[PDB]
């Protein structure tokens, strides 16, 4: 029912690690090079973390909730879920 949106995401094994990551984004580090350094997503870590378009039902519940909070280009704190800690930026919004 909701729009479609991009987005891409680091994803790391504790919450501190999630935070250092947050920090390095600010510190003249890319999203695209973090995401090579630190993501522990197989599927994306090759891509600068792009997980692509989607919509409701698409990703876990507690990504999903933390993407539709975020305004374009905004990077989240880190948002636990079953596969670690994840930090997200929206790349793209309908």
């Amino acid at each position: 029912m909701k729009p479609e949106i991009k987005a891409s995401h680091i994803l790391v094994k504790d919450e501190a690690t999630a935070k250092k990551v947050k920090e390095e984004l600010g510190q003249g580090k890319s999203f695209e090079e973090l995401a090579k350094q630190y993501s522990e997503d197989t599927g994306s870590k090759e891509k600068g973390g792009d997980l692509g378009f989607f919509g409701a039902g698409k990703m876990v519940k507690e990504f999903e909730d933390a993407a539709y909070k975020l305004k374009k280009d905004e990077v989240s704190e880190p948002v636990k879920s079953q596969f670690g800690y994840h930090i997200i930026k929206v790349t793209d919004i309908e």
